[PDB]
């Protein structure tokens, strides 16, 4: 129920312990006025400071002038902060506006087409994103709703994704959650305590070539549909062979415990863990921070199910791209399809009460 | 606060404490073979007994024969029972199968068309429902996914809805949840503690005319979209006037406290509370047990959110129908739209370890 501090050198919501719920929204910008957009970023920052401390935005949810709409929509009244974090990112398309073209980071790379991609263009891309994570879904929806309202006339929601449960871990001392295939997901991640590993693999450094991004990170989002009918008829051995870990304990094949180190040569050559492991990818390491989703039925008699995969990294070209390229032969590909994609530059943290989202860029 | 008993005279999930999360699924039946369907109901009951105790279905999620698919899909391993309840219901369309046409309860009435209805046929109806409620949404989803799998070849999933209420880890049990319009929702309801009110208004009695339904109830489900962005532009006064209660405290107009009894004549004539109150409907009283939903954003960038309204009652004709008819002129209608609907007969409880869902109907 506690608050996660909002200010810092880095934005919260990355290294932070992974909260139970996600509401992710991508926005397109509809104003060509730079000053108007800067004013929005400041108003959003002010709102975020309220929201993440469990307070209502603006002058509150009630007790104002009867003839005015309340400043806050009110559905989070009486609720705790619930570890709400709000993380903003800027998409490549933003940099075509406001004279920003030459400030687009090299590390904000467009992704290549990957074999098997079936990307919905309507649920891909976006000028900007807001990741809202919290332990209470109502708290997360309230935050996104109120930001969108404040931004009316300057930004529109392009697409959104709710995540009902986490499929990631930045806290190895706590139980690793399972994805909808029934496997633990998050054992070998980067922990929030691993400052050296965060600095090496997650945070952008001044020397990487884009000074305004120092202390930021780069985000890849992939909406992945799971073929659960196909998976559910697979044998136990087939499932375990796909991953290279057993299902019950989630230990590497041959070993007894979840957190025993993988011995890659005992896994099938097309096992997911074997192909995704840093040692298979020249050391490339990601911070995975995704969530599960179900968006109803598929119209063919079955539940829809998927994973909204989020990865943070210091450079898209040295993080997600090499690892995904190496997944071209993954046994897991029989059971999944990527159907949405976006990339974002996640700026540095809001340093104090006078700072604002995007201040280093603008 | 860990598990809710599965067995009882009544199915759990109606009068038992309201859990934080919902996964509601409607199923259509694909078999014409009564014996095959009965067999399914027995297998589903066996699975439900395991699921509600926090155990995997069948022989488990791992450790069986390597060359066999696991009996349980495994995504709830490591989780707690989470107060899971599984409540089954039978839709009117089920009664056109298996020779059951003369056993359809008269209280399982088809709803009339109501003004402003915009029902999506794909997210309406269904031969069967399973209401899965739990504090952890993964526990609920796991239940529905595994029931659907056990039933594959005999049933299909027609439509599915996830919902949320409060989060109990951080929110006191007594506090009334707010809906997504920002108003407290549930103040004047039937509580599961009110045994006599449940007998009067919720449970079917034998003398009501359908003996197999004694101890059961009737469910109306309505997927109600809110026009969030239009609502959020309304003034505070307009919003309070729509309901007849203030937004901060949720007190009736002219009163000080949430739980103060309303004075209906102080409210506007078409205020929601005034139109919905039992006194305005000949005493008709409902058990509301709905959940909020937020599914995403639509193609216009608007929030696809609302209330997945669930009401339990002793007879649809004397519960939901009169009350919803009375909402024809509700000021709230400007801001909502009913976009899905279904009705179900919820049979009596599973009495003991040898009983099974639907045993009073199938025999
Ligand atoms: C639906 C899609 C996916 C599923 C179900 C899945 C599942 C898993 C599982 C069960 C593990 C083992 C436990 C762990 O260490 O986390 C794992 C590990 C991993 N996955 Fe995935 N994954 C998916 C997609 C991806 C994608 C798209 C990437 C990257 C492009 C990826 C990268 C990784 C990495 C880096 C590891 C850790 C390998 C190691 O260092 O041991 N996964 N995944
Ligand atoms: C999105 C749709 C709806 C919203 C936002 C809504 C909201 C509310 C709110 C805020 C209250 C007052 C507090 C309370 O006592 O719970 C209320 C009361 C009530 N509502 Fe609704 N409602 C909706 C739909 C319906 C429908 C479809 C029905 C029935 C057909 C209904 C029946 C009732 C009843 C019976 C009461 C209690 C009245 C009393 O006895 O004081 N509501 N609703």
């Amino acid at each position: 129920g506690s608050a996660v501090p909002f200010h810092g050198a880095h934005q919260a919501g990355i290294a932070t312990p992974v909260q139970d719920r996600l509401h992710f929204a991508a926005f397109d910008v509809t104003t060509e006025d730079r000053a108007a957009f800067v004013a929005l970023l400041k108003e959003w920052t002010a709102a975020a400071r309220r929201l993440t401390a469990g307070h209502a935005v603006g002058e509150g949810a009630y007790g104002g002038l009867p003839e005015a709409p309340p400043d806050d929509t009110g559905e989070a009244l009486g609720l705790k902060p619930s570890r709400l974090t709000l993380t903003i990112g800027f998409g490549p398309s933003l940099f075509t506006r406001f004279g920003l073209a030459d400030l687009r980071p090299e590390a904000l790379a467009d992704l290549p087409k990957f074999p098997g991609d079936n990307l919905d263009r309507a649920r891909s891309g976006g000028d900007l994103c807001v990741q809202a994570c919290a332990d209470d879904p109502q708290v997360a929806v309230h935050a996104i709703r109120n930001l969108a309202r404040i931004g009316f006339g300057k930004v529109v929601v392009r697409w959104s994704q709710l995540g009902f449960g986490k499929t990631s871990s930045t806290t190895p001392d706590k139980q690793t959650p399972r994805n909808l295939l029934g496997f633990k997901d998050g054992t070998r991640n980067i922990a929030g305590t691993e400052k050296d590993r965060l600095d090496r693999f997650v945070w952008a450094a001044e020397k990487d070539g884009t000074p305004w991004m120092t202390g930021g990170s780069y985000l890849v989002a992939r909406r992945i549909r799971m073929h659960i009918e196909t998976w559910d008829r697979a044998s136990l051995q087939e499932q375990e062979d796909v991953f290279g870990r057993d299902k019950g304990e989630g230990a590497p094949v041959g070993k007894a415990k979840e957190r025993d180190e993988p011995f890659l040569k005992a896994m099938k050559p097309d096992a997911h863990v074997r192909l995704a492991h840093p040692d298979s990818n020249g050391g490339a390491t990601l911070l995975r921070r995704g969530y599960s989703f179900t968006d109803g039925t598929d119209g063919l008699g079955r539940l829809d199910a998927g994973l909204f995969f989020l990865a943070y990294q210091r450079d898209i070209r040295t993080g997600f791209v090499p690892v995904q390229r190496n997944l071209a032969t993954d046994a897991l590909n029989e059971f999944i399809q990527h159907v949405g994609s976006a990339v974002f530059a996640v700026p540095p943290g809001v340093r104090d009460a006078d700072d604002w989202w995007g201040s280093t860029l603008f």
